[PDB]
């Protein structure tokens, strides 16, 4: 009779939102809080900022022209209690409601919270089916394994949804077209140009507020290039398609310097807050192929990213929470060091990932996972700072897909439940797959010395410390072994020279 008090928070920036889909637009409230709470809990990228608060402008905008009656509480307004919470309340009191409608969020903290709040009408909380796997599915497909292995859950999901299904059986003849040949880029190729979004009118008004506003949160906003409404969302959506996923496959793991996007899709930032849809853009992809665009290699292997890896850290954040956030399975105690803020670094690789997120707040998978990822494991900082940093720079950043990716995947903090093996590497494989090396200032054929590229003690010391542990893992063989028929002389001086480096560094 009174109506409902619909949430919708800076994520969710969907019409097809479960919190919106049966709402009664004569009666109903729409409730939006731009929320300092939210916004220093870390203290995001400046483009992070600008990206959620003006496609949730925007998202108002759009709901009030189909009719909804949207209470919409600014950052400026100087009755803004600051939390979700707070706002919650006062939207209570101003008129009367029969209960309050939210789609459960992405940070376990914040769900945990808004689920005990002691509200005088009821709150009825319905799950996020934007995605394509619930939380309930998943934890029945995890039920009684021993280890949970993505593939197996990739085919899972390639059977439900029927995407590069032929009939029962997959596309090809094989599930996955992984290759094991990926190499850097070839001297001549360079790049093509990405498109990038030129600030509208009510992402300008945020830029100004945002850089007065927030002048100590990390990162630049000139050249802010986001898309922050579906319309520009489906422009770079649309060039990704067309113009870069037929080579898709073929770069995926190269790093090139200076040049933090090259085939890549750059939707992340988009499809977090929900301004594209997963299913859709897996269709358009798989349409690319059966049209004859694109090579079924490469439109395999961006699916398998959206329906395969971010369903799954997304099932794995649910599942295991709250412990997971918990666990230091390598009992890391450092500090991060200084250059992963000010890219104050003679490490070249490492410069350019910390210059591409200050300038970007972007930087494609492997370099977050085998630059600045991997060197933070083989150094031992402290789980909890390195999530820091992690959320903090890259738009992309919520901890539900951020926290599985480097707990797990890049650091091993979570002892193995994300990516089976650590993902340890020397300066070698940076070398193999950039062309970052000729250009640094250390040695990557050398381990000692002041010359030696950093990674490479660093990585030994790695193995050599957790020796025991990663033996009976299984997937780390041939490196226990090399280390086996290395004298004691040879390992007493790298480890000297990894304890020199974590000192010079600032971890210890
Ligand atoms: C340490 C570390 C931290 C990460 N933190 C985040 C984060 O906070 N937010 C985030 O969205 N991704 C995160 N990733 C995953 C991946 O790096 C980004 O999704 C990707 O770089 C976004 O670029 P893109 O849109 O150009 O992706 P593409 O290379 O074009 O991939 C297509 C899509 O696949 C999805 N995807 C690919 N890899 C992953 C993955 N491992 N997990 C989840 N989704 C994936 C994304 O939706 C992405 O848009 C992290 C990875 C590592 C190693
Ligand atoms: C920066 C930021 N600001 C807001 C905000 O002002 N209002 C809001 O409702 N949500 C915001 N968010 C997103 C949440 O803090 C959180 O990460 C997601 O809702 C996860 O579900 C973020 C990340
Ligand atoms: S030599 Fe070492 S520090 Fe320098 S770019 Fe190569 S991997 Fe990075």
């Amino acid at each position: 009779m009174a109506g409902a008090l619909r949430l919708v928070l800076g994520d969710q920036l969907s019409d097809n939102l479960s919190a919106l889909v049966d709402a009664d637009l004569s009666r109903d409230q729409v409730l939006m809080v731009e929320s300092r709470v939210e916004a220093t809990a870390w203290k995001h990228h400046k483009q992070k900022l600008v990206l959620v608060w003006s496609a949730m402008r925007q998202f108002a905008e759009r709901l009030r022209a189909r009719g909804f009656n949207v209470r919409y509480v600014t950052l400026e307004d100087p009755d803004n209690t600051g939390s979700i919470g707070g706002e919650l309340r006062r939207a209570l009191e101003a008129r009367a409601f029969d209960r309050v409608i939210r789609t459960a969020c992405g940070k376990w903290g914040l769900e945990s919270h808004l689920l005990s709040l002691d509200l005088p009408v009821p709150m009825e909380t319905r799950e996020d089916d934007r995605f394509l796997c619930s939380r309930a599915q998943f934890a029945a497909w995890a039920e009684g394994r021993r280890e949970l292995r993505m593939e197996f859950f990739y085919r899972e999901m390639r059977r439900k949804t029927g995407l590069l299904m032929d009939g029962d059986q997959p596309a090809g003849g094989r599930w996955n077209f992984d290759a094991e040949n990926r190499r850097k880029l070839p001297p001549g190729l360079r790049p093509p140009e990405r498109l990038r979004i030129p600030p509208n009118p009510t992402t300008q008004t945020v830029l100004e507020q945002v850089s007065r506003g927030f002048d100590d949160h990390f990162g630049e906003v000139e050249g802010f290039g986001w898309p922050t409404n579906p319309d520009e969302a489906t422009a770079i959506l649309d060039h990704f398609i067309a113009d870069m996923l037929p080579s898709f496959g073929d770069w995926q793991d190269a790093m090139s310097w200076r040049r933090p996007f090259l085939w890549h899709s750059l939707i992340s930032p988009a499809l977090n807050i929900g301004l594209l849809d997963p299913l859709d853009i897996c269709r358009r992809a798989e349409a690319a192929w059966r049209e004859g665009r694109a090579p079924l290699n490469a439109v395999e292997g961006f699916i398998r990213q959206i329906i395969g890896w971010r369903e799954f850290v997304r099932g794995i954040y649910w599942l295991k929470m709250p412990e997971y956030a918990q666990r230091n399975a390598l009992d890391a105690q450092g500090k991060l060091p200084g250059f992963y803020w000010t890219g104050q670094t003679d490490m070249a690789c490492v410069a350019d990932t910390v210059r591409a997120a200050h300038d970007h707040a972007y930087a494609h998978h492997i370099q977050r996972l085998m630059v600045t990822g991997n060197l933070a494991m083989l150094l031992g900082v402290h789980p909890d700072a390195v999530d820091d940093w992690y959320m903090v720079v890259f738009a992309d950043a919520y901890e539900w897909v951020e926290m599985p990716n480097t707990r797990g995947m890049a650091t091993f903090a979570d002892g193995g439940i994300v990516g089976s093996k650590p993902y340890a590497a020397s300066g070698a494989y940076i070398d193999r797959m950039s062309d970052y090396c000729k250009g640094c200032r250390y040695d990557v054929k050398k381990r000692l010395g002041d010359d030696a590229c950093p990674f490479n003690a660093l990585y030994w010391d790695f193995i050599d410390r957790h020796a025991q542990r990663l033996a009976g893992n299984g997937r780390m063989m041939m490196p226990l072994r090399t280390l086996e028929k290395m004298p004691d002389a040879e390992r007493e001086a790298f480890r000297k020279q990894a304890r020199a480096l974590r000192v010079k560094m600032g971890v210890s």
